[PDB]
């Protein structure tokens, strides 16, 4: 097909448990399944037995492993891991045709990091050095890839929900999207930080100050499932989504993600839930565009003749997180070279006969520079 055809369909995963790519480390080769995470910046792999790991990195068997003689610890809200730094040869067999020497954290102990049944054994942090542990001197994988090889400073992700998808490294594959790509600036190179300028539920403006949408940052994060929204925005969004779906009644805990609702197999009334639109800052002054997702993105199937769903928009205290709920509607281009993120309708996104995810523009939005949080 296209020149990047061998990278198509190189991602796998279980719904809600993350998308992973095969990476081959060391010499002789040790291939592991690695979570693709645009929300972090460390390359780390399980390196000792764990109940949830089918396999792990064995440094003593790798002739090319070099010990950096330094520990590393990486905390999150929901888990953490500890390990040991070194470097080794790394290739991605269904990625670019190169081999690089990369930093690698060998995970030796962990708490609620690995996921039983997820089939991944490590994490590939694709964001920038600023948020690497132990500090920004530990060069992230993609930075090593670009520094050591000819591979262009860009990658793109098509996450196909219920899983699989494509990580195209060094370019764009045009079979993965329809319509046009629309770009938003990367505000600052740490997370993949962006600026949300307007939010609509079924076309109805939430009417909050755009500063609220980005308090205290908005990021694109493939390593987390939900669309996470700052508290005030979450509360307003839930009120609006409830209003739009009021022909049906759901318990309060459903909107909190604490209760599931199930339908008999194949009867989910998708039409009664609204679409959700985020407007993003464009590349020209006073110009924006909007991305729109369906309930097929934000209502997640969990684990018979009953189809149970979890509401996957949740409250955040660390800003807006555009997780898989957002990314599964779109082909997302991380154009690091031009400091921008592109969105187009995904050729694989889950939809129905009546509605589709959308990327539309341009719109006119004034004073967008004020939406961003400072310090
Ligand atoms: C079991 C589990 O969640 N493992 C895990 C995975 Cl799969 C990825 C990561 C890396 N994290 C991200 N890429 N993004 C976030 O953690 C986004 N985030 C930021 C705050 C927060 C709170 C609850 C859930 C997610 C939250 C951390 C962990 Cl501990």
């Amino acid at each position: 097909r296209g020149s990047f055809v061998e990278m198509v369909d190189n991602l796998r995963g279980k719904s809600g448990q993350g998308y992973y790519v095969e990476m081959t480390v060391g010499s002789p080769p040790q291939t592991l399944n690695i979570l693709v995470d645009t929300g972090s910046s460390n390359f780390a792999v399980g390196a000792a037995p764990h109940p949830f790991l089918h396999r792990y990195y064995q440094r003593q068997l790798s002739s090319t492993y070099r010990d950096l003689r330094k520990g590393v610890y990486v905390p999150y809200t929901q888990g953490a891991w500890a390990g040991e730094l070194g470097t080794d040869l790394v290739s991605i067999p269904h990625g670019p045709n190169v081999t690089v020497r990369a930093n690698i954290a060998a995970i030796t102990e962990s708490d609620k990091f690995f996921i039983n049944g997820s089939n991944w054994e490590g994490i590939l942090g694709l964001a920038y050095a600023e948020i690497a542990r132990p500090d920004d001197s530990l060069e992230p994988f993609f930075d090593s890839l670009v520094k050591q090889t000819h591979v262009p400073n860009l990658f793109s992700l098509q996450l196909c929900g219920a899983v699989g998808g494509s990580m195209i490294i060094g370019g764009i594959d045009h079979s993965l999207y329809t319509g046009s790509l629309w770009y938003t600036p990367i505000r600052r190179e740490w997370y993949y930080e962006v600026i949300i300028v307007r939010v609509e539920i079924n076309g109805q403006d939430l009417k909050m100050d755009c500063k609220e949408y980005n308090y205290d940052k908005s990021i694109v994060d493939s390593g987390t499932t939900n669309l996470r929204l700052p508290k005030k925005v979450f509360e307003a969004a839930v009120k609006s989504i409830k209003a739009a779906s009021s022909t049906e009644k759901f318990p309060d805990g459903f909107w909190l993600g604490e209760q599931l609702v199930c339908w008999q197999a194949g009867t989910t009334p998708w039409n009664i839930f609204p679409v959700i639109s985020l407007y993003l800052m464009g590349e020209v002054t006073n110009q924006s565009f909007r991305i729109t997702i369906l309930p097929q993105q934000y209502l997640r199937p969990v684990e018979s003749q009953d189809d149970c769903y979890k509401f996957a928009i949740s409250q955040s205290s660390t800003g807006t997180v555009m997780g898989a709920v957002i990314m599964e509607g779109f082909y997302v281009v991380f154009d690091r070279a031009r400091k921008r993120i592109g969105f187009a309708v995904s050729a694989c996104h889950v939809h129905d006969e009546f509605r589709t995810a959308a990327v539309e523009g341009p719109f006119v939005t004034l004073d967008m520079e004020d939406c961003g949080y400072n310090i």
